[PDB]
């Protein structure tokens, strides 16, 4: 089944791959001084985040304690300035890390951060994202920036077109896109 399939083979030296990660610090450095610290990762990936999904308490924590474990295993800390070039160093090694991982059957982290975002898009705790969940704050959060964009990426996230997203549907998307800069990912955020 495809949302179980992920490749095995990363393409770091891809210059599409780069300039995704370069649109994601530039947008996170919220001074704009060129370096990225987790505390501004945290604040805009997760603080902004979890607020505009309108996360609980609960699901915030969880959220945030897997955006630090994960960012942490990019070389990121609260109050360390990282430089670009840097900053994707620490991407390539999460990345062969997790691969390796997922390879093998152990946890990623990825998946873990997966989990605590569907988890607040669920919001009747179905174990499913049907469309109407996804709309109400697909461009709200920033993830989609357009209705047109919004309803494409539902269908491309639904896999086996049931016409709602499982859990492993939306995590091999995303780590699809970050990780491997898989095709069959490329709609993921219009
Ligand atoms: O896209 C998400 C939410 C998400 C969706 C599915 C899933 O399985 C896991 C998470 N988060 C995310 N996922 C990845 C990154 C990210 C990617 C690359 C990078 O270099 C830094 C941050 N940032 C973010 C935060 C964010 C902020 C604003 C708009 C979109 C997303
Ligand atoms: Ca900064
Ligand atoms: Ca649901
Ligand atoms: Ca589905």
């Amino acid at each position: 089944a495809s949302k179980y399939a992920v490749k095995l083979k990363t393409d770091f030296d891809n210059p599409r791959w780069i300039k995704r990660h370069k649109h994601m610090f530039d947008f996170l450095d919220i001074n704009g001084n060129g370096k990225i610290t987790l505390d501004e990762i945290v604040s805009k990936a997760s603080d902004d985040i979890c607020a505009k999904l309108e996360a609980t308490p609960e699901q915030t924590k969880r959220h945030q304690v897997c955006v630090e474990a994960f960012f942490r295993g990019c070389g990121m800390e609260y109050g360390k300035e990282i430089a670009f070039p840097q900053f994707l160093d620490g991407w390539k090694q999460l990345a062969t890390s997790e691969l390796k991982k997922w390879a093998r059957n152990e946890p990623t982290l990825i998946r873990e951060w997966g989990d605590a975002v569907f988890d607040i898009f669920d919001k009747d705790g179905s174990g499913t994202i049907t469309l109407d969940e996804w709309k109400a704050y697909g461009k709200i959060s920033g993830i989609s920036p357009s209705q047109e964009d919004c309803e494409a990426t539902f269908r491309h996230c639904d896999l086996d077109n049931s016409g709602d997203l499982d859990v492993d549907e939306m995590t091999r998307q995303h780590l699809g896109f970050w990780y491997t800069l898989d095709p069959e990912a490329d709609g993921l955020y219009g």
